[PDB]
């Protein structure tokens, strides 16, 4: 009767690099480019704030509708050749294993909740998780912790029996925010001293230790 949050980008989905190559790809196609770094910096953060960042425009301006879009287009297309391979080893046979131990699952992305829908239900993520929670699905998204508050409601779960499991200091914020435990993982795009510092309980280095981290409590 416990509740677990798992953030998607860097954590059930290896999609750092994938984002960082689309990222530039569709800067390309506006007709520029940006600083791997600055790139760097965006990877698994809301997605039109990022490109505007990167762009250096105002959210608002037309130019991130339509790098947004044009993003869209080519990560869904990725998403369709990737599949199940686009998640981690481990991850839908960890997910079965918490479930087998009666925690209820849910995701809270910084990806558009219709996006993390798709991206569920191609990786077949969408059979495991109780809830999908995304930028969108509320007012003020990640490092607040409001969206793991609306999915722990969603779940049926007190807040103090959720655990938050990310790779984002973003995804720790949230967690210490809401009066979640956070497991940090260090295999996505943080440092384990970076989460730690950011609030995480602890850091493991793998999506399967992550799982045997919640199992012994
Ligand atoms: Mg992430």
């Amino acid at each position: 009767d416990r509740g677990v949050i798992l953030d998607l980008d860097g954590t059930l989905a290896d999609t750092p690099a994938a984002i960082a190559t689309i990222t530039a790809e569709v800067l390309a196609a506006m007709g520029t480019a940006v600083s791997r770094g600055a790139i760097l910096s965006t990877v698994g953060r809301p997605l039109p704030a990022s490109l505007a960042g990167l762009l250096g425009v105002p959210v608002e301006d037309p130019r991130v509708a339509e790098a947004t879009e044009e993003y869209g287009r080519r990560f869904g297309a990725h998403v369709r050749a990737a599949g199940p391979r686009l998640l981690y080893p481990g991850v839908l046979e960890g997910l079965d294993r918490l479930s087998a131990a009666g925690f209820r699952l849910a995701m809270a992305t910084s990806k558009v909740e219709k996006a993390a829908r798709a991206i569920a239900e191609l990786t077949g993520l969408d059979t495991r998780l109780t809830v999908i929670a995304g930028d969108d699905s509320v007012e003020r998204g990640k490092p607040h912790p409001d969206m793991a508050l609306h999915v722990a409601r969603g779940l049926g779960i007190p807040p103090e029996r959720c655990v938050v499991i990310g790779d984002g200091v973003p995804d720790a914020e949230m967690g210490r925010a809401a009066g979640m435990t956070v497991i940090g993982v260090s295999y996505g795009v943080s440092g384990p001293d970076e989460l730690m510092r950011a609030g995480a309980d602890t850091v493991v280095d793998s999506f399967p230790a992550a799982v045997t981290a919640v199992l012994d409590g």
